[PDB]
């Protein structure tokens, strides 16, 4: 029904391509790869899976395979090459609404294309990821976080409705008003309940430009307090985007230059500052203001802060250029063969009450005396902008920090041990963190991740929507 039409491929090249991911650490060969030309092909697969006794195959939905640890694999199963849904010229897979208040996007579509289509209509999504070559379905199955999330919530907080094909092979439109149980489960649901074939994304009138600043600190307490100041509810302050980064002394000059923000002259000034203060760690707030008026607005905001005088660094760019900033980093690194390497990334949400402790143990502790390659990102988020009824798991405090330690790799074994050590420190310190973008490998770890109540709901939704436990087996929750 599909294979004869050429859609279900079992050839070595197809299986190999769906057997690795961005993490470049784990691999798992599928039995087959589906290249669907339309959503009907997905309905056909999932309906067959549902109706066939002794159905053999788990099913994963490969967005662009940006997973770190095999989350998009179907070991001895079927990987869906989602990108195939966007092959045809017509009909379009991205539709900005007639009134420009939302954009409908295929689950397979990448956010960079969503941006381009939105900007053509003078609008843009309000909540992003740092890196735009990720699918709508993929980020929504996790959360989708960046510097706008403090004020707009993650991408899962900016979805009006979705089309989902469940594990029963039923096409279902869901929202807060209709099939809300599926809507809530799928968002941050780690691909466990069905495939998002369409998501309705909130947009706002597109800003033309961004005033883009980096502020330098040697004092973590001042750094974090200022981040919390900028992201505090008043309604929010003027900043459109707030992130931060950590720079360890040993690789200070290198890591500062690797941001792509600081000139060599800028780097020298910061190194000299760190030197005079004998600082083992340097911190930088990264913030934007979307828009002489900008000058005074910026000056007013900066006047509330306590960064080191002389260490505010400014850029002014087109909005789209800011949003796609990391693409240029990829192009450059890929030329030097430094993009397609093992990525033992550590991502977590750390409660505000323990962020200073984390800094002491990790940034001032474990990571000291190493050559770090890749950004160490740290910034506060507001729990109020997250829907706890959705599958995504966050710490219990009103404010928690996104902590993204994006190590690029004999280096691999060292970094894997280092990440275990960081987690060990957190566990022993009693820090109630939640992992993000990580898969756990036993029941107890997953139950702890979700917490008792949310786990029980997660299981209830699994029984309802994927009773055979076929979907996204690489998450290792029910597989
Ligand atoms: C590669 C990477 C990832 C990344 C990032 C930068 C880079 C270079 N920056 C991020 C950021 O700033 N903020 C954020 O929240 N995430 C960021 N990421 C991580 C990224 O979100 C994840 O990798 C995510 O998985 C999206 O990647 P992708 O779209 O390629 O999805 P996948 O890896 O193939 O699949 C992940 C899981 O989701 C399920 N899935 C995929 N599509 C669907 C649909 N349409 N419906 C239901 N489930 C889906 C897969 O089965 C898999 O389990
Ligand atoms: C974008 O809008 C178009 C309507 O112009 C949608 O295209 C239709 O899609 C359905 C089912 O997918 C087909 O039966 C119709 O033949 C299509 N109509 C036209 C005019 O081509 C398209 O599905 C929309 N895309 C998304 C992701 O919502
Ligand atoms: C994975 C996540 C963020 C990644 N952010 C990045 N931000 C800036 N540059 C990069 N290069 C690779 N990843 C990045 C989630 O917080
Ligand atoms: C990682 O990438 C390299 C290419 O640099 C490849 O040879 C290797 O098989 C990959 N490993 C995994 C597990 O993806
Ligand atoms: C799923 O399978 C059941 C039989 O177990 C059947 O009654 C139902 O119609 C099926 N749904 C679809 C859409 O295949
Ligand atoms: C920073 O690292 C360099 C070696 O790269 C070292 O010479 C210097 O003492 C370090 N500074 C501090 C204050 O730790």
């Amino acid at each position: 029904a599909l294979a004869l039409d050429g859609k279900l491929r079992t050839d070595s090249n197809a299986t190999a391509a769906a057997s690795t991911d961005f993490g470049n650490i784990t691999s798992a060969l599928p039995a087959a790869v589906l290249y669907p030309s339309s959503t009907g092909d997905l309905v056909a697969l999932l309906s067959a899976a549902n109706s066939t006794p002794g159905w053999p195959y788990t099913i994963a939905f490969r967005g662009r395979g940006h997973s770190l640890m095999g989350q998009a694999f179907a070991p001895g199963g079927v990987v869906v090459n989602m990108a195939s849904l966007g092959d045809a010229a017509a009909p379009p897979r991205i539709n900005v609404s007639a009134d420009g208040r939302y954009v409908d996007a295929g689950g397979e579509q990448v956010w960079i294309d969503v941006l381009r289509a939105s900007l053509a209509r003078g609008v843009a999504p309000r909540s992003w990821t740092d890196y735009l070559y990720l699918t709508v379905g993929g980020t929504l199955s996790n959360a989708g976080i960046s510097g706008q999330a403090f004020r707009h919530g993650p991408q899962i907080s900016n979805v009006l409705e979705m089309d989902v094909i469940t594990g029963h092979g039923e096409m279902v439109t869901c929202s807060k008003q209709l099939n809300a149980d599926l809507f809530d489960a799928v968002l941050g649901g780690l691909g466990q309940f069905g495939v998002i074939t369409r998501a309705r994304i909130a947009v706002e009138p597109a800003p033309a430009r961004a005033r883009w600043v980096r502020f330098v600190y040697t004092d973590f307490a001042a750094f974090s307090a200022d981040q919390e100041r900028l992201t505090a509810p008043r309604s929010f302050g003027p900043m459109s985007y707030v992130e931060g980064s950590v720079f360890v002394n040993q690789s200070l000059a290198t890591d500062l230059a690797n941001t792509g923000f600081f000139t060599d002259a800028d780097v020298a000034r910061i190194v000299a500052l760190a030197g005079e203060r004998n600082a083992t760690t340097v911190y930088s707030i990264e913030a934007t203001l979307n828009y002489a008026a900008v000058d005074q607005e910026l000056a007013s905001v900066l006047g509330t802060l306590s960064y080191v005088e002389g260490f505010a660094f400014q850029r002014d760019v087109a909005y789209a250029a800011f949003l796609d900033r990391v693409h240029g980093e990829e192009v450059a690194l890929n030329k030097l063969g430094l993009w397609r390497v093992p990525h033992p990334w550590l991502n977590m949400f750390v409660p505000r009450s323990r962020i200073a402790d984390f800094d002491r143990g990790v940034f001032k502790g474990i990571l000291q005396g190493t050559d770090i390659v890749g950004p160490l990102i740290v910034y506060p988020l507001n729990k109020s902008m997250w829907d706890d009824g959705m599958s995504a798991a966050t710490p219990s405090e009103d404010v928690f920090y996104a902590v993204s330690l994006l190590f690029s790799s004999n280096d691999l074994a060292r970094l894997q041990e280092q990440n275990r050590r960081i987690l060990r420190f957190c566990d022993l310190a009693g820090i109630q963190y939640k992992t993000y973008l990580a898969r756990h490998t036993d029941r107890s770890d997953w139950v702890r991740h979700f917490g008792a109540a949310k786990w029980n709901r997660f299981v209830e939704m699994k029984n309802k929507y994927d009773p055979k436990r076929l979907l996204s087996p690489g998450q290792d929750i029910f597989n």
